[PDB]
């Protein structure tokens, strides 16, 4: 019961990264702040809460996730494993190193569950708005409760923004758009594979969308995939029905052609080509504009905003590290919420950040760019009770996926790694990747094979 | 004037404000400053067609509804403008059912010729719209995308004319997490093309769903299915079109009805409707209402009745389109320049009440035009606005309605008589079903 009120928007994994910091905090014995957190979906997760839902959801609202069918950790489950929870903890026993989404969902939902910091949250609220009182020193935030159909407001000290930066698609428009056939989309918006059997597929981009998306559709049966790259080739070795070319350069109504002067028929296309970070609750004085990189510029260690302290932003940085990276900035922006941690002049802060900045231009190869998020994360557990993990060994099994995925881009998924909490090395799942066509968890955690 | 006033979107509605105003000072008045806000890259609203689905380039909602291949799904005859004739716009007659493209086209030239451009500032979205007590004032808050700005600006009026088809109702059933199909919502729906040789689940029995269903069946669809909530269209389809009780459940690969029937389906079509949605507005200012001939709190449908500094257009359901709007933009300005006072709050009520009253006895398609025939009526006999002949325009609609009925397939076929000039409208060169381009150079062209 401190005097201070915060507000958290987001209920998705930074979001209860955040509140879990604060009841922490308080199984601690310490006083903390009143927490209320806002979420505009009907239940937690942001991302892991997956919908058929496209375009706008039941309220009007954006849809949120950007999750399909069938999506497996994209990583070892073992680089993203809770050192205050265990995996092993959690299912009571050894599970393969690529969980299906439900899976996870699964084990993130468990932590939380157990901290029991739901009854800070109110669900199927939208933020609307954000501003800062001079006069009060104060956050006004405006939501709209969808339940009650009503829109209210509330003040508050401090604000934490959760609110993610995959979700806002990026999409750009190629000549005869407007002409073609077939269906257009961005992957924000796609769901089942199944709808795109025995079809020809277009993939325009060239990051781990493209390889994803695409992924999904040769295994679910897509009769042929094209991807096109705007600046470089993935250059992974693809399956027969799969060819990668140059960027694509108009349409037509049936036939897209491509810089290297080729052309074919098409039966829909799927642009995998980014998110941007979007705000539309906050004015200027307030609001992060960043492309997706490592170290975006006007936030101190990351999280705080440089022109108004009393406000910060979590998972705003690209994601190599995930969950632990949310954690460690969480519990850093509590102990700079409960007064534990001063903050330096302005001045400081602007140098502290132009730093991070220069080292992060630096940065060449993947080995580099794990290295210094965990650098990163490093500097901020070593400023709390947070503990401290291994992320020297985490990153060498960052490594090994990479290496794994240049091997055989269809089968990384079949690999296994050794857990850094527990030692224990991850059995082979019961099904390969390939022939497991069911995304279940009653399919996952049981025991029997799937027939190819 | 000393006044400013905030228009906020730049499809017809909006546009119509704007000419009402522009309109005011051709004949010598003097107007207030007007700024007009559209989220948009040019005018249009609706018709300014897009293939983009979601969100846009700016992470806005994607606002049109419209697809490929759309027509006019009433006699241009009964949208045609008093004060800007068909004959004037295109030079020659032409059929009575046009195109998009070519609609578009047509009301682009009125605002062309008002030069009214110059007040809207594009690709700009309104985030937000507050009224201050102490300066009775409106400060509205906007995004330029262009510049990737926000900035806000004070007003001493503000009209909403952001429209009410482009936020969808989609209603869930259950299986939708397990269908292996496209499931999507009429308002994005794009090309008819994407589901040629394919099973399409229609699921509602309005426009959309006539519409939606008939461009399926045109391109090529193997078969459609439609259910309906309530009570069935009652058309007569094509023999690969059945009409069936509601969906109940899908699994995998099938949905299975109300009726008992079940039947492998390719992809889901909801067109269920839309909501009033102002994500701009807090509650004092914000509209809610289902989609209806007689929205509450409007007092003479425009007025705010909460707060009267504050107006909105086209709010009502639509059997009338573009002269309502001319009539409702016309009265409005009248009140803002104060040529019409208001009455009392008491009295207002009073009014809405009546109208309300008078909705909830309507039963045939007939009585609901009239309605709407006298709703508009009512409104140009305050204003300069020319009276046109509403109750000729009411039969041309009854005509319509008529030849719905006799072939769902063809209605589109028939010619009708100008109300502005008395011509009849010319049978197109070529024949609907068989029209398969939608260009408006194709249109006007004869081939
Ligand atoms: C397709 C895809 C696959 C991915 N796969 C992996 C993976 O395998 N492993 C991994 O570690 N990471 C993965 N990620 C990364 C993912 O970003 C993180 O795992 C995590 O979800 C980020 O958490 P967040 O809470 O910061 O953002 P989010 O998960 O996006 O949560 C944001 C929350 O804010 C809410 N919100 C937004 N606006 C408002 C508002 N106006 N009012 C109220 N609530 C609002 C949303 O509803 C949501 O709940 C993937 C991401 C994508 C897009
Ligand atoms: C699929 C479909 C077919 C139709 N067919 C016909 C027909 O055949 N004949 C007929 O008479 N009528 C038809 N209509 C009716 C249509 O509503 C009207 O013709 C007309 O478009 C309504 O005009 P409006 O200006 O009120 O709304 P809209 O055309 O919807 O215009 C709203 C405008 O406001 C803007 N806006 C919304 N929010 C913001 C924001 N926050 N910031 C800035 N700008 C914003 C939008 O970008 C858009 O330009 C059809 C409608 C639909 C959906
Ligand atoms: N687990 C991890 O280690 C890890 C690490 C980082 C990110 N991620 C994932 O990154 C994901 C977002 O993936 P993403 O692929 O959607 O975003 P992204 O990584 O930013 O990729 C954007 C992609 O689209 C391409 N593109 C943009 N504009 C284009 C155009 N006009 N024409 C052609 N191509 C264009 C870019 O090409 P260019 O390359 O030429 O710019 C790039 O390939 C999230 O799921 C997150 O999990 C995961
Ligand atoms: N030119 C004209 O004369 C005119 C006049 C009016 C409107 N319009 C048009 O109205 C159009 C809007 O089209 P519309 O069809 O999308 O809006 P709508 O007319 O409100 O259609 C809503 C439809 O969805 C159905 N529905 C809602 N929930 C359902 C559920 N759970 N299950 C099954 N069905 C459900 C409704 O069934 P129920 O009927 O049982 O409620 C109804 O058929 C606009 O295009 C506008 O032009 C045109």
């Amino acid at each position: 019961s401190m005097a201070t009120r915060i507000a958290i928007l987001g209920a998705g994994p930074s979001g209860m990264a955040q509140l879990r910091a604060f009841q922490s905090a308080q199984e601690k014995g310490a006083e903390i702040p009143e927490l209320v957190c806002f979420e505009k979906q009907a239940d937690w997760g942001g991302q892991w809460n997956y919908t058929w839902r496209t375009g706008l959801d039941e309220n009007g609202e954006p849809v949120h996730s950007s999750m399909y069918r069938y999506l497996w950790s994209d990583g070892p489950k073992e680089c993203l494993e809770f050192a205050d929870y265990t995996f092993d903890e959690h299912f009571g026993k050894p599970i393969a190193s690529y969980p299906p989404r439900e899976v996870l969902w699964d084990y993130i939902k468990g932590r939380v569950e157990k901290a029991g910091v739901r009854k800070y949250i109110r669900f199927n609220t939208a933020v609307r708005h954000v501003e800062f009182n001079e006069d009060s020193q104060t956050f006004t935030v405006t939501v709209q409760d969808h339940t009650t159909d009503t829109i209210y407001s509330a003040a508050f000290d401090y604000v934490v923004c959760c609110t993610g930066h995959f979700s806002t698609p990026y999409v750009p428009e190629f000549e005869g758009f407007e002409k073609f056939g077939g269906r257009i989309l961005h992957a924000h918006d796609f769901r089942d594979a199944l709808e795109f059997k025995d079809k020809t597929v277009l993939l325009v981009g060239s990051s781990y969308s493209a390889e994803d998306i695409g992924s999904q559709c040769y295994k679910y049966g897509a009769k042929k995939l094209i991807s096109c790259y705007r600046t470089a080739p993935m250059g992974y070795k693809w399956p027969e029905n799969w060819d990668e070319r140059p960027n694509l350069v108009r349409v037509d109504t049936e036939n897209a052609y491509f810089a290297d002067g080729s052309s074919e028929k098409v039966d829909a296309i799927i642009l995998c080509t980014g998110y941007i970070h979007h705000f539309p609750f906050l004015n200027d004085d307030l609001r992060l504009v960043t492309n997706n990189r490592l170290w975006p510029l006007n936030l101190y260690k990351g999280v705080v905003w440089e022109d108004n302290p009393k406000f910060f932003y979590i998972g705003m940085q690209d994601q190599w590290y995930s969950f632990n990276m949310f954690d460690a900035q969480a519990w850093y922006a509590r102990d700079v919420i409960m007064g534990r941690l001063p903050l330096p002049s302005k001045e400081e802060m602007k140098a502290d950040s132009m730093a991070w900045r220069e080292k992060e231009l630096t940065l060449v190869t993947a080995e580099e760019m794990y290295t210094y998020q965990g650098d990163y994360i490093q500097n901020l557990i070593d400023m709390t009770d947070y503990p401290s993990f291994d992320i020297p060994a985490t990153n060498k099994t960052f490594l090994e996926w990479k290496h794994h995925k240049k091997e055989n881009i269809m089968t990384f998924r079949d690999h296994s790694y050794r857990s850094l909490m527990t030692g224990t090395m991850a059995p082979k799942h019961h099904t390969p990747w390939i022939d497991a066509l069911d995304d279940s968890l009653e399919a996952y955690l049981s025991d029997k094979s799937e027939i190819p």
